[PDB]
């Protein structure tokens, strides 16, 4: 059991060969963490360069979610990678991480129905279906979510194009690869769940159809940058801006073996506390995926170094992403290596980019 922790987490420091292109120096990933600190042009700042550079002891950094085009924006100051200036800003980040002996993937984002037109000149919010989420944008004054426009198949083609163009830009910006943000209720996840996907065309209504958009995005990105540089984050369990539906499981039962055919760099779970069991998945999100997918898996969500080490020892997943503790402890890896006390995260830490 994971709770029966032991007095060594040596396995976290194992070298891990993702594939013939990339070997990680340890099993510890910096989880993607939106910080809302990019500039008015959504260009990474020199403060963001320093922030990522000081975490280069991680085996791999996954960047904050990075938007693929303007109508993807749902939160303030989230960086993009669709303009030349954005590419140049990210190149400073990746050069600094590499110079510090690290590796970094960008996380490519479209928020779908969680976008807000305040950020993009009053344009249409896009989603699989005209199903609005509840509420308003967090930490902003009165930006109520709107009913999305159900994308047309031409919109879908343009979105696939723009994911692929972003992936090309990512390589120009010097990243080691891309994590596709297929998780946490955002655009790709919206196609994979019945709450958000009420379509009756070739993108809805069956597991094959509901998986089609995700697989088209994956395949278009692989065609641009290669499978060894492409990972995917997924949320089989509904929990953020997503209502649950008992039929969603069979979508993922179809998707996961299809993903295995693409020989991705990794699949990564998107969850906050992986100790939570989901009724519809027969247990935890990671155990569900591990039962349906036989290649490298990144676990995440309320793990300590000790419980992550135990889970990996027990073959539950291969790599551990660490989120909140990497905000509270820039030197997380060194402190874990040296058995030093770690500071607990508090939400108040988000005000500071350190
Ligand atoms: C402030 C904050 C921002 C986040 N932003 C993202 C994001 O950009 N992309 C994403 O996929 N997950 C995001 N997450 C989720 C984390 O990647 C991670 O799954 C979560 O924090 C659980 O891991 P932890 O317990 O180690 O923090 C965010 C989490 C937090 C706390
Ligand atoms: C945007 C990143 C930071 C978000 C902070 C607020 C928390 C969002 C995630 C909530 C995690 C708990 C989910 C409750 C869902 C029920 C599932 C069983």
């Amino acid at each position: 059991t994971i709770e029966n922790t032991v007095n060594s987490v040596e396995n976290l420091f194992d070298t891990y060969k993702l594939n013939d292109t990339i070997t990680l120096k340890n099993r510890i990933l910096m989880a993607p963490l939106t910080r809302c600190m990019a500039d008015a042009n959504l260009v990474p700042t020199d403060d963001m360069v320093a922030y990522y550079a000081r975490r280069a002891e991680a085996g791999l950094i996954i960047s904050e979610a990075t938007i693929i085009r303007p109508d993807a924006q749902g939160y303030p100051n989230t960086p993009g990678i669709f303009t030349q200036a954005q590419i140049a800003g990210w190149r400073k980040v990746t050069d600094a991480v590499h110079a510090n002996g690290g590796k970094i993937f960008v996380q490519l984002w479209h928020t779908g129905r969680v976008a807000h037109p305040h950020f993009f000149g009053g344009g249409d919010v896009l989603a699989p279906s005209a199903q609005k989420i509840e509420g308003s944008v967090p930490r902003m004054r009165e930006l109520t979510y709107v009913t999305p426009k159900a994308v047309t198949v031409e919109d879908i083609q343009g979105l696939v194009r723009d994911y692929a163009k972003a992936a090309e830009n990512v390589i120009e910006a010097g990243f080691d690869g891309v994590e596709i943000h297929g998780a946490n209720g955002y655009l790709i996840d919206q196609f994979l769940h019945h709450d958000s996907n009420r379509r009756t065309d070739e993108y809805g209504g069956t597991p094959v159809n509901m998986s089609r958009f995700a697989l088209e995005v994956v395949d278009a990105i692989i065609a641009r940058i290669g499978h060894d540089r492409t990972g995917l984050r997924i949320s089989p369990g509904a929990y953020f801006n997503m209502a649950s539906d008992s039929r969603d499981r069979v979508v993922f039962d179809y998707l996961l073996p299809e993903l295995e055919k693409r020989d991705l760099a990794f699949v990564h779970i998107g969850i906050f506390d992986d100790s939570i069991e989901f009724d519809y998945l027969g247990g935890t999100a990671s155990s569900y995926v591990r039962a349906h997918y036989g290649k490298t898996l990144v676990g995440v969500g309320s793990y300590s170094a000790e419980t992550a080490s135990k889970a990996i020892a027990e073959d539950k997943f291969d790599l551990i992403a660490i989120g909140r503790p990497f905000i509270a402890n820039p030197d997380y890896v060194a402190k874990v290596r040296n058995s030093e006390e770690l500071v607990a995260y508090s939400d108040e830490m988000l005000a500071s980019l350190i």
